[PDB]
């Protein structure tokens, strides 16, 4: 309720392309969180968005002097921590599989040399909804083992209702349809 009453008066208010794409990337956002929140409480495991990664390690490894090491400061979306073996995971809702590679090459690159170096087993996990079909894909092998079966309930519906509606109130808008 109160989340597209809030979109919705934005929309109704926004006069310009700038403020527009603003709002556009206010939905997308939401909607990515609202698939991770509803992902963590199909799953029953603690919610979060965005933690650093200096944090993840502390929390895994209390015991850790995080100066000895080179740790890039990424957030990604959640971890699972099991004891022995750390999932990161990152939420996607898109179509496509573009923003998935590049964020399975960018966390790949920067995170398991440093995990390895620290000695905590890792490996990286992406967990893309489709937002028009529902479908789940999931790149990550131990996070499949550990949820053979993920019985979200998802409806995106709304979501591509307000971005339509502001879509359509700039569909005359040479710049905002640039700013694509
Ligand atoms: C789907 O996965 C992600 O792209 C992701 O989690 C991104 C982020 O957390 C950031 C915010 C964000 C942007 C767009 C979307 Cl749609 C979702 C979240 C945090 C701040 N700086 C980078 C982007
Ligand atoms: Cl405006
Ligand atoms: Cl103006
Ligand atoms: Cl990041
Ligand atoms: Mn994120
Ligand atoms: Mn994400």
């Amino acid at each position: 309720d109160p989340m597209y009453e809030q979109f919705l008066q934005r929309i109704q208010a926004v006069r310009t392309a700038t403020v527009a794409k603003d709002i556009s990337a206010d939905i997308l956002e939401a909607r990515h969180d609202y698939f991770g929140r509803e992902l963590c409480r199909a799953l029953d495991i603690e919610y979060r968005n965005n933690v650093l990664l200096d944090e993840i390690i502390l929390d895994v490894y209390p015991g850790v002097n995080l100066m000895e090491y080179n740790v890039p400061h990424v957030t990604p979306d959640n971890y699972i921590w099991t004891g022995d073996m750390l999932l990161i995971l990152d939420y996607k809702v898109s179509v496509g599989h573009d923003s998935t590679e590049v964020t399975y090459k960018k966390y790949t690159t920067l995170i398991l040399p440093v995990m390895q170096e620290i000695g905590i087993n890792t490996e990286i996990c992406i967990i893309r909804a489709n937002p028009v079909t529902n479908q789940i894909s999931i790149v990550g092998e131990q996070f499949k083992r550990l949820f053979p079966t993920i019985p979200v309930e998802l409806n995106f519906a709304r979501f591509f209702e307000l971005r339509k509606m502001l879509l359509d109130k700039f569909a005359d808008d040479e710049e905002f349809l640039m700013m694509i």
